[PDB]
């Protein structure tokens, strides 16, 4: 079992490290958060901010989700994130990723009560 909101923290939150760790961050993180379990998840983003900072984006700038829903919110501030991007030669079960660190605004979809992030939509 697993709530959508737990899944968001599992998939997208890394507050313990405040930037990317190293060339191997993505390889390590995609495995340990279990994003290489069934296949090689081709792309994923990690957010190095506090939980409370990320959850607060649910009350920041309301924008359209890529799927046309209306419950997406963009961060007023840039955030430290790491994009993990599965390489060409990555072959499951040996999933291999390029680690890009950047500071970008994030876009998340929020739901529930409390109203919290359930989906990482984009970064800009």
């Amino acid at each position: 079992k697993e709530t959508a909101a737990a899944k968001f923290e599992r998939q997208h939150m890394d507050s313990s490290t405040s930037a990317a760790s190293s060339s191997n961050y993505c390889n390590q993180m995609m495995k340990s958060r279990n994003l290489t379990k069934d296949r090689c998840k081709p792309v994923n983003t990690f957010v190095h901010e506090s939980l409370a900072d990320v959850q607060a984006v649910c009350s920041q700038k309301n924008v359209a989700c890529k799927n046309g829903q209306t419950n997406c919110y963009q961060s007023y501030s840039t955030m430290s994130i790491t994009d993990c991007r599965e390489t060409g030669s990555s072959k499951y079960p040996n999933c291999a990723y390029k680690t890009t660190q950047a500071n970008k605004h994030i876009i998340v979809a929020c739901e529930g009560n409390p109203y919290v992030p359930v989906h990482f939509d984009a970064s800009v």
